[PDB]
């Protein structure tokens, strides 16, 4: 199993995962100078811009390395946001979103 097909897949689902995210709210870091209690009970913040870093700096060798953090984006705003947000329902709405496009991008890489 080639790394540079890989990370071609890697980028791609990326890129798909992100246009669910139409409000680009997971765009970026959450501000922590504008939710500065956002640290008490978030241990590891994610964000699809890191995650594209970390994809880059070839951190991500197998399919759950690059699944874990975008799931991290989801339950990260799932824990930190009221049910009753349009941030909760957002989250809610990537993670149902992102189902095919996680699953038909695994297929590819068991593939390879
Ligand atoms: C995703 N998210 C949060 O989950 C919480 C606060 C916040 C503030 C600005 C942008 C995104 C944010």
């Amino acid at each position: 199993m080639q790394l540079t097909p890989f990370l071609i897949l890697l980028r791609k689902t990326l890129e798909q995962l992100q246009e669910k995210d139409t409000g680009n709210i997971f765009s970026e870091p959450v501000p922590l100078s504008e939710v500065p209690d956002y640290l008490d009970h978030i241990k590891k913040p994610m964000d699809f811009f890191t995650m594209k870093q970390n994809l880059e700096a070839y951190r991500y060798l197998n399919f759950d390395d690059f699944e874990e953090d975008f799931n991290l984006i989801v339950s990260n705003c799932l824990k930190y946001n009221a049910k009753d947000t349009i941030f909760y329902r957002a989250a809610v709405r990537l993670r149902e979103q992102g189902g095919a496009v996680l699953r038909q991008a695994r297929r590819q890489a068991e593939k390879m």
